[PDB]
């Protein structure tokens, strides 16, 4: 674990983050995707081997000693508000029982279903909430990562609104 487990926000590509693990953005079926499925497709590809999984669910794939946490968040394109706010819950518990099993002292994540899957809805605080339900439990130094300047001051205030 880390000595004092924290929560942190940058804004840069995942695929260079400086911790442990990362947590994929997945597609149900392995694909290489876009966005920060494309970006983390292109630094771990071995990662990709075997990496399909339903929605709701998380699975590890090894590439060299690095763990990639595959974590597939619903389509709010797909699903009702209800059925995907239940997904997206399912999706950070699963990421949560892997970063423990793992044993690291820090993780990368991405806001699942925050993208491509939004439905075209704004989902920072929903998303945001249900990582912090998962995650408040674990040991790990937890670093959150995205690409708009609104939303890493967002993030960054919820965070500390906690402290
Ligand atoms: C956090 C993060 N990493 C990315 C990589 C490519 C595109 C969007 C991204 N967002
Ligand atoms: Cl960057
Ligand atoms: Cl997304
Ligand atoms: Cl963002």
């Amino acid at each position: 674990g880390a000595m004092a487990p924290s929560y942190r926000v940058k804004r840069m590509d995942i695929a260079k983050n400086d911790e442990e693990c990362v947590v994929n953005a997945a597609n149900p079926r392995g694909l290489p995707g876009d966005g920060v499925c494309k970006a983390v497709y292109k630094k771990w590809p071995e990662s990709f081997k075997n990496s399909a999984t339903p929605v709701g669910t998380a699975k590890t794939v090894m590439c060299g000693t690095y763990p990639v946490i595959h974590a597939v968040g619903p389509n709010f394109s797909n699903y009702t508000e209800s059925e995907g706010d239940r997904e997206l819950a399912a999706a950070y518990r699963e990421v949560a029982k892997e970063v423990t099993r793992l044993g690291v002292n820090s993780v990368a994540i991405p806001l699942l279903s925050t993208g491509v899957y939004s439905g075209g809805k704004d989902r920072l605080t929903q998303s945001l909430n249900h990582l912090f339900t998962a995650m408040d439990s674990t040991d790990a130094d937890v670093v959150i990562y995205c690409r708009d300047k609104e939303w890493e001051k967002k993030i960054s205030e919820a965070i500390q609104m906690r402290t």
